[PDB]
């Protein structure tokens, strides 16, 4: 039994985890871009031509060459314009006090822009404690990793069901997790109140419809094959579908 | 008994390492600053005072709200004046190809002026290859958060284990560790080839509001087996960080020369 997403709106504890539902219904889209591309000028470009068939975009700030002080503001007008959110995919790992200075300020100034922003635990639940500060009044969203999909990493078994109450004991800001395969954790996939979002999806990768309707997440992340097709907004198409059409199947 | 930091000189298997246990002995120091300073002018202008304290100066370029492209530069003029090594703690945490672009390219090209970088490995081994990519050919060094200071945190037992274990595979690259109390693992502080550091370090034991633990330079170094300490705001919310730094720079070589 999986409860709807319409469901699941009023149960969402933060206003963004209830807004990321609500894209999702409205836009019949679970779909995620990563958007892994070289310059701020080509992902302003490729978040306005698949902008209607995802409900967020995932950034790296950190990596364009061509960042400047107005990149959050132009994001921000597509996402607008296309009704998706931001994920600024920074994977804070620090101590509480530092993490409160690498999200609301520095050169990039990631809450002023980031409807949603994502933490490892390794460093101790202060980490949500320091986000929490800054990012709770203005309403935004955190994503704990509990699992990833790169080899051999230690997102795996107690740290993962850790992850899982921490999510639980601040989910007035956590609204998910970062998961690869949450059907298969001991509790599964869990309160529905939380949301799941998997990278590594593909046409290790692992296909929409296994991401979805076997391993039981809410969002494929989805990078390389959207990102180096010669058409990305009908390639972007092919990804809504299936991952939509694996959420029906359940709904 | 502890082998001596001029005696560890020869066993460094990367030129980074090496030259930070040459430092330490030149300068009869084993002090890190982190200089989390509200803005880079206030880094660069306290990097100067502080600089004949201390092996190592840690920054974190991403708090830092007037960055600018000459800032590397800037303050490697600094770390040549006043010999010491800086060490961006960007506590990489992505996957491989992913931190290849965090370390060289973006707006901060960490690559271009930091000596030493830090990375967790909790997404895998591979994040090490990721960074030695590009860092190797360019002599710096990478430092392995093995245990953390925060409270509650992740960084212990199976997880510190694996980081040694993950050091082991890369003497090339990875010089060493942040750690805690690496005297309390089952080998102890284990390979003299490798260096550790320790974060959470002020004069009284204590704590912050947000999960940060301290404990004393003598303790972090003669009883836990760390060799260097890291102090933050005990130096940077001084009136005189330069006379405080003098005081930690004291205590943390005192604690080393009992052991000698």
């Amino acid at each position: 039994f999986r409860l709807p997403y319409g469901e699941r709106v009023r149960l969402a504890k933060n206003p963004t985890g209830k807004k990321l539902f609500e894209i999702m219904i409205q836009k019949e889209t679970n779909l995620c871009l990563a958007a892994d591309v070289a310059t701020a000028a080509e992902l302003l470009d490729i978040a306005d031509k698949v902008g209607p068939e995802i409900c967020m975009l995932k950034t790296h700030v950190d990596i364009l060459p061509d960042f400047t002080p107005d990149f959050g503001s132009k994001l921000r007008s597509i996402a607008e314009k296309h009704n998706f959110l931001i994920f600024e995919d920074r994977k804070f790992a620090d101590i509480g006090n530092t993490v409160t200075m690498q999200y609301e300020g520095g050169i990039f100034k990631i809450l002023d822009w980031a409807d949603i922003v994502n933490a490892h635990i390794v460093s101790g639940p202060g980490i949500v404690d320091g986000l929490k500060l800054k990012g709770l009044p203005r309403g935004r969203g955190l994503l704990l990793l509990a699992e990833m999909s790169s080899s051999g990493n230690f997102a795996k078994g107690d740290y993962t069901a850790a992850a899982v109450k921490i999510a639980e004991g601040h989910s007035d800001f956590v609204i998910g997790f970062i998961s690869v395969n949450p059907a298969s954790w001991p509790s599964g996939p869990g309160n529905p109140a939380l949301i799941h979002a998997t990278p590594g999806v593909q046409l290790q990768y692992n296909t929409p419809f296994s991401v979805i309707s076997e391993r039981g997440s809410d969002i494929i992340i989805v990078g390389r094959g959207i990102i180096k097709a010669a058409n990305p907004a009908e390639v972007a198409r092919e990804y809504r579908l299936q991952g939509w059409d694996a959420y029906l199947l359940h709904c």
